[PDB]
DNA sequence: AAAAACACACACCCA
DNA sequence: TGGGTGTGTGTTTTT
């Protein structure tokens, strides 16, 4: 087992909090969650990942749709889904 | 193309 | 309270 940590940074150069997770895909989805504007509205960020020799950058966009349907209690209703882009990844040996 | 990431093995995984 | 498909372990899809 192994945990490959996130720091997620803004677009001023400024980096929010930081992720603790592993699978890429979970880890651009919570990276959505800026906020830029609402459904049509490009938007690029770069999670530095902490734990391997990589840079980590992708374009994601967040879509409000849905319903209270069979979510956990905690988080029902509707969401703005994320969509992982795969912009680029850069890598380092 | 070669590093970087994903496929089910199981069912998990945090406020 | 279970989303949505994670991790784990190998390699696969990525890049």
């Amino acid at each position: 087992s192994n945990t490959r940590n996130f720091v997620l940074r803004d677009e001023d150069g400024n980096e929010h909090g930081v992720f603790t997770g592993k699978q890429p895909r979970q880890a651009a989805l919570k990276a959505a969650n800026r906020g830029s504007g609402t459904k049509a509205n490009p938007d690029i960020i770069r999670l530095r990942e902490r734990g391997t020799k990589k840079v980590h950058v992708f374009k994601a966009w967040k879509e409000i749709v849905d319903a209270p349907k069979n979510r956990p209690a905690w988080m029902p209703e509707k969401i703005s889904k994320p969509f992982v882009k795969k912009e680029r990844i850069e890598k380092l040996e």
